[PDB]
């Protein structure tokens, strides 16, 4: 279970936002892309499991899954197909931040750094970011 | 010591790469970036920092830090400024160049070796410096 990720698409701007989280976490990788197509999406799946032990991902099974090049890189990284609060925290965090920053993409980072570092159980509380590398090294 | 990074450039068929490495673990983080800009490149920082504990970076210093952008990125992130697996990195983008259409494919896919690599890998290695803490 340290090896499940949920991927979403979110949309803001006419843009389309790639969501992974990692499920045992809430830890988040997030980026705008440049369509929904099975191209871009196997690009940012490469890029996710490049970084993480990505094992499974659970997904919308939509239209960018079905293509050759999607299965090839899930094929290739070894990974198989098996929120919204998520996504609207994500958004919340976005609209937080989305005037200090030009392009929606740079709120985008900002978003996933708050997202990523918050400690909220205050003096005890752990980050998303210390939860996935405390469940990742423990395995 | 688990916060510190470095960053460098690289270049590769006229287009830039961006290579942070974390010092301790030799993990990598990389990409193709549209220009070696200081927009660019306090959104690769911002990138990075959003996804692990950086702390401080050590950069070239060069042109694309000096910026208003930059630093303020720098800044917000809470990252204070103060290249092997460069070469190695190119390798192995060299050896999956063919099966990728774009550059930026091959990048990724080199990224996943360096990291998964073992024989630990820099992936296991990052992660259990950083629970140690
Ligand atoms: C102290 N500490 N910080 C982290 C940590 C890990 C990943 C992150 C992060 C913080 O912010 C963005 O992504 C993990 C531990 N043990
Ligand atoms: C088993 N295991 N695998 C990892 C691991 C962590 C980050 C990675 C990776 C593997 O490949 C790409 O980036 C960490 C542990 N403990
Ligand atoms: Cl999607
Ligand atoms: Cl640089």
């Amino acid at each position: 279970s340290p090896g499940i990720w949920q991927l979403d698409c979110t949309h803001l701007e006419g843009k389309v936002i790639l969501v992974a989280v990692h499920v045992a976490s809430g830890y988040i990788e997030a980026e705008v892309i440049p369509a929904e197509t099975g191209q871009e999406t196997a690009y940012f799946l490469l890029k996710l499991a490049g970084r993480w032990p990505v094992k499974t991902v659970h997904t919308d099974n939509g239209s960018n899954f079905t293509g050759a090049t999607v299965r090839a890189a899930c094929d290739w990284a070894g990974i198989k197909q098996e929120i919204e609060s998520m996504n609207k925290e994500l958004k919340k965090i976005i609209g937080q931040v989305r005037d200090q920053a030009e392009h929606l993409k740079t709120a985008v980072q900002m978003a996933v750094f708050i997202h990523n570092h918050k400690r909220k159980g205050g003096i005890g509380g752990y980050s998303a970011g210390e939860r996935i590398v405390d469940i990742i090294a423990t395995d």
